[PDB]
């Protein structure tokens, strides 16, 4: 398993726009494409992004293209990130890769707010972790994905993900 596997199964594939969980337009491996409401706002971003007239449509190949960058962007992120930074190194390969599922889905900004939870990563205080970050609006709302995100970032292990 790695980073682009784990985050496939989360985000799943679709290829024609499409709402998240919170009801905004998407499309390809969660790839966000805005806040507003607006189907032709979408459609516009998504062009743009694409770099041609989609009509809302993708192929695979164009969705795991921007699915890349979106990683990439997202440890990018993280390195360039104050408070994200020194936990990510602290961290072994497998919990690296819990923190930038996290950034992926929430944003850096989101995930650097988890001041306490960041601690006890970083202090390698395993379970204090998981029941702090378990205290978020983030496992209220999506607790399935975040219950497997929560338990690679306790274990250093795959298990949730097999
Ligand atoms: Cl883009
Ligand atoms: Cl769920
Ligand atoms: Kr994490
Ligand atoms: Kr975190
Ligand atoms: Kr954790």
């Amino acid at each position: 398993m790695n980073i682009f596997e784990m985050l496939r199964i989360d985000e799943g594939l679709r290829l024609k726009i499409y709402k998240d969980t919170e009801g905004y337009y998407t499309i390809g491996i969660g790839h966000l494409l805005t806040k507003s409401p607006s189907l032709n706002a979408a459609k516009s971003e998504l062009d743009k992004a694409i770099g041609r007239n989609t009509n809302g449509v993708i192929t695979k190949d164009e969705a795991e293209k921007l699915f890349n960058q979106d990683v990439d962007a997202a440890v990018r992120g993280i390195l360039r990130n104050a408070k994200l930074k020194p936990v990510y190194d602290s961290l072994d390969a497998v919990r690296r890769a819990a923190l930038i599922n996290m950034v992926f889905q929430m944003g850096e900004t989101g995930v650097a707010g988890f001041t306490n939870s960041l601690r006890m990563l970083q202090q390698k205080r395993w379970d204090e972790a998981a029941v702090n970050l378990a205290k978020s609006r983030w496992y209220n709302q999506t607790p399935n994905r975040a219950k497997r995100v929560i338990t690679t970032a306790r274990t250093g292990t795959w298990d949730a993900y097999k």
